[PDB]
């Protein structure tokens, strides 16, 4: 029992789900659902250059999941989801958040080599840096916390702090960078490849980290969350959130080196 | 030729000179100096509490290792110096780094059971650090930031601690963390500790030397030290001979009390932690003023100079609009501000707040603004660097206000015929610009000289064992 969720919005290189299926185990039942069958219209490479923008997306996404709910009916408990397109990942880090934990999630992404990705975030160490909360004590410093979760980038907490003066939030709580370094002998650089291997054992680091998050923070008042990579990151870290503790999440955009601000739910 | 510095810095049982004396060798020659008669209060077991405290005993060292030198005077070449006394590990370590590795340093110290190690760190004419963690690898990390360095006797490396301090002093950053742990031999009755005695004395000390010189190699984008010595205080001795200030920088020595670490001493001496902070007092119409202060202006112009988002973020500009007694206490209670910049009229006794309900003023005497000041002193690390008093004939005051605060500027009789706003808006400018108070108050002065109709002279700067910090090196902004 799969329902399929294409979030295709890039003009340039759209996939529709036609591409997913063949990688897709045999279906009992399956669910065609596109985001540009919700009023979200398509921008270059997959992200918008307006707020009004990133607002319509954020409604659809929610539309598109009602409608997916609504259609599948009393065996919601029972589906398992796939997950692909090409658009931002701030957008895939709000569906994942808006799924929550609890369902079985799996995303499908294409490589730089035609490889295609098949990564389940749940059972049928990645992370090596885990700093600003391995210490032991609780911070008093009022603010929010900015959490960097990358694969090919190292931690430059400096655009961390010009982004944050550039929202009036001019204190942030604490920064927390959650990073894998790519094995030894392994020929890609900076990037850390993840398989489907690795999925789910990554999706518990991210679990474990951001509710220990708030005993390292308690006096914290809000995320931010910067992600650098694949979009299957984007999905797993929104299902690390839980918004009912952590409350408000950011999610900002890098275009032309800069961040600009994308997602915040509540808006 | 022997120089004694005994460091008696403690209260309960103490060391002078005349009880090293029988353990060192017989010399022609024996300059004996106290750290006590140079300007140094004694602390519970030798561990000061607060901050100044610190500072004090810093520059007590820096004095008697200049009077040593006096009293030396060419004999400085063939001087052997020893080392004793009842002090906290970081002032050890810190004379330690000011004596430097060329010259011939020896500790003294007494042991548990009365026993009298003596502990030299160079030769006469196995591996002692046998656990070492952080250099044997090869994990010579590019990150940025501090360097903890644990060594030690007795305690194993803990981490938590070391990040946990360094998290609370704000320095988001390790470039890593190395440990020099020395286990005791087997079968050895000391159980977790290790003995230092002069035996293994000098190879102790050239381990420490060769680890901290393969330190930059090893992390080479690194910033600073983190030094956290945990043993005898002939170890403290010989951590700060092996640190050189030049190679690493700024290098921390953090004191151990209740079961964590707190900030003692640090070589490059940050006489400002953090951003600088600003109070704005005003008051006006004291019932019988020269016809208007336009305050306004006056604001208007130390808020022109004194608002960009940068140096907004450099410093927090508290203003207390038509302040009252109450409102300048609970200021100077809640904000511990680093300048007090009084706005306002004044008499040969000096500030005249704006009162009480009945709107005027509030006649405060000189003595009991004074008083006001060293109250708001008393609560722990409070230390007020500059006290501008920008009022009519306050002199006497700003002159009186010396022993609490390090610098204050005051004013002669000029009231405000618009022969003293050109001070307040350069001064302040020169300030952000990255220069020191003594070159801004004359740079500012000299502006307003030439704005005068004569030898206008304003304003007074009026300065102040351990001395205080001078104007010359009194700055608050980094260029």
């Amino acid at each position: 029992i799969q329902c399929i969720l294409v979030l295709d919005l890039s003009i340039d290189n759209a996939i529709t789900a036609c591409s997913v299926t063949p990688h897709l185990p045999r279906a009992a039942r399956r669910v065609e659902l596109h985001l540009n069958d919700f009023g979200a219209e398509r921008a270059p490479y997959g992200g918008a250059s307006d707020r009004r923008t990133w607002r319509c997306w954020m409604q659809a996404v929610d539309a598109m999941l009602a409608d997916a709910r609504a259609q599948l009916g009393a065996e919601v408990e029972f589906t398992h989801y796939y997950l692909a397109g090409r658009a931002a990942l701030p957008v895939f880090a709000y569906l994942g958040l808006r799924l929550g934990k609890q369902a079985n999630i799996t995303t499908v992404n294409r490589r730089d080599d035609g490889c295609w990705d098949v990564v389940p975030c749940q059972r049928p160490r990645f992370f090596d840096e885990v700093r600003g909360l391995d210490t032991d004590e609780r911070s008093s410093e009022s603010g929010m916390v900015a959490v960097w979760v990358s694969t090919q980038r190292d931690v430059d907490r400096g655009l961390l702090r010009a982004f944050a003066r550039a929202r009036g939030d001019r204190d942030l709580a604490g920064i927390v960078s959650l990073r894998a370094r790519p094995a030894a002998g392994d020929d890609t650089g900076d990037m850390r490849l993840l398989e489907g291997a690795d999925g789910p054992d990554a999706a518990r680091e991210l679990v474990n980290c951001f509710r220990s998050i708030p005993n390292q923070y308690p006096r914290s008042s809000g995320l931010m969350v910067f992600v650098s990579g694949p979009v299957t990151l984007a999905a797993m870290v929104g299902r690390a959130i839980n918004p009912r503790i952590h409350g408000p999440v950011w999610w900002p955009y890098f275009r032309g080196g800069e961040y600009e601000p994308a997602l915040e739910y509540p808006w």
